[PDB]
């Protein structure tokens, strides 16, 4: 892991709580990068290092002042 290959990087909308050990907890406001956003669930890791599956509901397009 290092900065190279820019794959895609969403923020969570709504906290949401992990019950498993596949799932991981996330809060609202918080900077995340994606992994897996191919099944109903995304894969998303944190700083830690540690990646949980979430709810894409909870994930928007981190905006920015990127032209268009």
């Amino acid at each position: 892991g290092s900065s190279g290959s820019s794959g895609l990087k969403m923020q969570v909308l709504y906290e949401f709580e992990a019950r498993n050990p596949r799932e991981l907890t996330v809060v609202q406001g918080e900077k995340l990068e994606v992994l897996d956003h191919s099944k109903r669930w995304w894969l998303v890791k944190n700083e830690a290092g540690r990646s949980g599956y979430i709810p894409s509901n909870i994930l928007e397009p981190l905006s920015g002042p990127s032209s268009g």
